[PDB]
């Protein structure tokens, strides 16, 4: 059988139905959400990391000309200088009186500690949700792991169960983002082929041991000034260290819901919003037939004591009349209250307390034994303790926390003016005729 | 759990209460004030005989 049913995103909450079948006890039904895993697809960009300027051996020509020629290295600079001023621990390098002339040229690479400093810029889309049910039916266990989508069942003992669409998107990555030693930045990376000095991604590169590269960061040749052979570079600081260095705080601390991220998905787990509908179908073997099911008689709620406490700390008790010995299940239909365990023993007179919770103080509600019904009311206090961090709220609250002393008290605030008037209307037009008779 | 209640002083009396707590038993708790022992700050001035 198929059976529908709305859970929300959140662990360790476990949620309890039942199935309605004429002839079949009702089967408990528990649903566990073990974790979420948001995997969404993403791109490689470039790569980028701290530089090292090359300063490569100059070229003289002695007391003659030359030509600068460039080069395909990336960010690569060359500039000719004439009346040079050669001189070495060696002495004057060729002789001629100052014709000779120099030319000087670099470029830029990565330094070998980038191939573990390396941070990659990333592009995202299309955020996907994995979500992971366990669900218990007849003290039998199974599993699955499923897309949110609502239109790939997975496959678990061969078995077809489906989940969403959630109610509402969230994805804490946005379309621009940077990987680097682990950690996730939520950035806007300059575009692949835009170079900005000093700037983050002032190198880019397609791989991290690609031979081509493209990077400008401003390097200009300086004049020889002084007795040896000696070639000033000026440059912008690397953008690397820059950003890193007022980076801003890590997503992981900025997530909202807190979203567990892990990097070599570069996907997001255990994270809780929102709310899912899934249909969940159950071989028709798995149900029991009302006939052998134990038969109850003359039950009857008592609540001992109740606490509006946000943990689970409310207690009940039960008692009641039965023929046959064997087990059922207990259930409560009203979603503001949730029980803690689903079926136990029967015995022909006996009675058994229970541990549940709910979210209003007005402990009114209907509660099932086995098969039958049975009405049940109470009145909660708030607790002492009033910070945990443990399950709370297992159902949100509805407009209930108003309590019946409040209703009664409302009701007799708010009077009847409208009979009043009518009343008075009533008489004054009766009093006019009287009148009008004169 | 933490409970506040005011007891007489006086030996030989004991004073019994009760603790709330939903989901637990109420748990009785006697206290007994055993002795008292009023100790004064005094200082030695001087000596006679
Ligand atoms: C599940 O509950 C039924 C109901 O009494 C019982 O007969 C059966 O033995 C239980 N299964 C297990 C594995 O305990």
């Amino acid at each position: 059988f198929e059976h529908a049913t709305t859970v929300p995103n959140v662990p360790g909450i476990p949620y309890k139905a039942l199935v309605e079948r004429a002839g079949y006890a009702p089967l408990n039904l528990e649903i566990t959400v073990v974790s979420s895993e948001l995997t969404p697809s993403t791109n490689k960009e470039y790569v980028t990391c701290k530089f090292h300027t090359v300063v490569p051996s100059p070229q003289v020509k002695c007391c003659g000309s030359l030509e600068c020629k460039a080069s395909s290295k990336a960010d690569y600079t060359c500039r000719v200088f004439g009346g040079v001023y050669p001189f070495m621990w060696g002495g004057a390098q060729c002789f001629c009186d100052s014709e000779n002339t120099q030319l000087s040229e670099a470029y830029v690479e990565f330094a070998p500690d980038c191939t573990i400093d390396h941070a990659v810029a990333l592009k995202v889309h299309t955020a996907a949700l994995k979500v992971g049910l366990r669900i218990v039916y007849g003290n039998t266990t199974a599993r699955l792991d499923t897309f949110v989508n609502g239109v790939t069942p997975g496959s678990s003992r061969d078995l077809k169960v489906i989940a969403g669409p959630i109610s509402a998107a969230f994805s804490p990555f946005d379309h621009k983002v940077v990987i680097r030693k682990g950690l996730v930045y939520n950035y806007d990376f300059p575009e692949y082929g835009a170079m900005n000095p000093g700037a983050f991604g002032d190198i880019q590169a397609s791989s991290l041991d690609a031979t081509d590269i493209v990077a400008r960061t401003d390097i200009r040749l300086l004049k020889p000034s002084v007795k040896n052979i000696h070639v000033p570079y000026t440059q912008a600081v690397s953008g690397y260290e820059m950003w890193k260095n007022n980076s801003g705080r890590p997503l992981q601390e900025t997530a909202p819901f807190g979203c567990k991220i892990e990097v070599e998905p570069l996907r997001a787990t255990n994270c809780a919003y929102g709310h899912i509908p899934i249909s969940i179908d159950i071989p028709d073997a798995a149900f029991v037939r009302s006939s052998e099911s134990p038969t109850i008689l003359e039950v009857s709620c008592t609540v001992a004591d109740c606490i509006y406490s946000a943990d689970f700390g409310g207690s009940l008790t039960l008692q009641y009349k039965a023929n046959r010995e064997g087990h059922c299940p207990v259930h409560s239909h009203s979603t503001t209250a949730v029980l803690k365990e689903a079926t136990t023993h029967v015995t022909a007179t006996g009675s058994i307390t229970l541990h549940f919770s709910t979210s209003s103080p007005q402990a009114n509600f209907i509660v099932s034994l086995c098969g039958k019904k049975t009405t049940c009311n109470a009145e909660c206090k708030p607790p002492a303790d009033h910070i945990i961090g443990e399950p709370h709220k297992v159902d949100q609250e509805f407009q209930a926390a108003v309590s019946k002393t409040s209703w009664n008290w409302l009701l007799a605030l708010f009077g009847g003016a409208s009979s009043l008037i009518v009343v008075g209307l009533i008489v004054l037009v009766c009093s006019s005729m009287l009148i009008n008779t004169r």
